[PDB]
């Protein structure tokens, strides 16, 4: 985790986003669904739609750090310049271009869902 | 364990969630429930409800140290900025895409029960 | 992540792009369509046509830093002078004109989409 | 053992929590029970109830030194900042994700046993 | 042995305690029992009653110094923070988390008794 | 052996306890006893009776220099902070936590015994 | 032999208590006793009773220093703080408790019946 020179924005704006979230996380739970997985949607329509109106981002690097593993920088930032940087890497398996897009989507959504308290175990097949 | 460059207002405010927390640990044991798992539960609706009412945040950095462990830093910050850094690995076993997803959330569930006392032993299958 | 000397005024326009953005990661989805790919659709009619109405560019950079992979480089440019630079590399296969080519479009779609939010998972075939 | 800058206010409350409690260790013994485990019931129901009414905490990091055996801490905090950190490591059998989660709790049920008086000697199967 | 900064409280407190107790050591001895073993009684209710009445702790660090031997640095804390370090380690046979376990309530017993006085001889089976 | 940097309190404390011992050493030799180990009694009810009103402390640190030899610290301790200290090492055999208890307490008969003129030669079995 | 800083008190106290010594050395040597051994009476009721009364120790040290050999550093006490060591080793056999402890206590014999005139030839079985 790498803080910017800056935190007293990026923060309460932040903050106020949980507060009016109404992701996965909280108030949305019910009886009917039982196996959540949302490979598009933890992001599709979950949180941007308030994280936007709280005036952040949501933007991801993809740098390969090495061959083996791809690393992924997730980041979120403010009109004013603060920023907070979330790392994961995920690994490849064929290392050709349809192999690493779809890694690079799958480590995408582990990084978000950690840094927002998303559960996303996909324990099951 | 690595506190921050202050601490006077994240620590009141985590013990003030400790006295209205709700969770698995306290207010909540009955003679239904025998064995708790709460893969998700820990986070999904057990701390998050009254952490975010007091200005605290949940969030996961994963960043991989060595390729045999995957490192799992959980950290909760405040407005003001302070936090308080938890360490915990948790080693892979398929090295692929998928084996990493699931390690990951075991090791989240394991460093965030620790850190804020809920057991979460699952010695039985 | 490479952050320009300045950022006080390509940051509030790319917000404002954002909230008035048609994109596919909000309203837009429907319940006809399943699978999206949108190879070209991304960049094409998705998110150019509200980026230059707020004063910004979309231009990416194709330097192979080495052989085995071809880096891309996407970056939004500000008639100020300001930016924010996406790194991303995708592996080459065949090493041919042919091959490089079909690979940097598929690196291009993957670093724009994940520096704007769409999902573009492309899980399936 | 490590104390931390000051002690005179964390110390004090420590006590008052051993005067009040009514953990195993004293106050519960009767005529029924004869071999005593607790794996969860050591910290479930036991000591966090008086240690929170005693402005405290109980939270434990899980770092791994070495791969052979992973090193628990366990701490105590207060809201004024004072602390005092407790050593424990467990060896890894199967050196997997289930394993080290089954060795973290059985760690951590000896360290904080050990440092609160309570015996949790479990010499029987 | 490793005395404190300061002796002058901690001692003091600690021979009140021996005037008051009435451990296995004296005032308890009798024509019934012959072999005493008290492998959990030792702390449980024999000098714990006494030694908080005394403003004293009982505390237990678990440092592994060697994977052929577990360190047992046993501790009694006084309010004003000063303490007296004892220190005694006990072989590991199975190196696996049951035997550690088992091996260090050993260690803990010789060390408090021998700290205070308690012969534990358990020369017999 | 290792005196404290005064000894002007704990000497003429000691030597008071001396003239007051009934210790098997004098004042309880009998025409009935002939044959005397007290692997208990010679601190059981023995010496401590009158040490304690003398305020001094039993008190026998278990320090192993060597795996091969188990060195054991015996320790008389006064209110004033004075001290002195006996050294006596007892070779281990089976290097296992049976043995080597009931190696520790060997070790704490002979040097007390000796540090205090109790004979305890047991030459016979 | 090592003299202590002063030696002005413990020396005129010594000599006093041979004046009124009784032990085996003078003023007890009859016609029915002739082999002498006194394994335990050189120090049980021989020396000690004059000695306290002289306001005199007698205490031991059993350090080894080296294996083959156990040391006994045999020692005398003034309330003073003044001090004269005698020094003794013994060889060890078996090298397990038993033999060891068998061995100190002969080492004992020997240095003090030295240190204070009484012979303890013992050359017969």
């Amino acid at each position: 985790m790498k803080l910017s020179d800056q935190f007293d924005k990026v923060l309460p704006a932040l903050h106020k986003a949980r507060s009016l979230f109404v992701k996965v996380k909280k108030d949305r739970q019910n009886s009917h669904l039982k196996n959540r997985y949302a490979t598009l949607d933890s992001v599709l329509d979950a949180i941007t739609p308030a994280l936007m109106d709280n005036e952040l981002m949501i933007m991801q690097d993809g740098e390969r750090i090495d061959v083996s593993t791809l690393r992924v920088e997730t980041t979120v930032m403010h009109v004013s310049g603060q920023w907070v940087k979330f790392y994961f890497d995920i690994p490849i398996v064929k290392n050709d271009p349809q192999g690493v897009g779809s890694a690079f989507t799958y480590g995408r959504r582990y990084s978000a869902a950690a840094a927002f308290g998303l559960s996303q175990a996909d324990d099951d097949a």
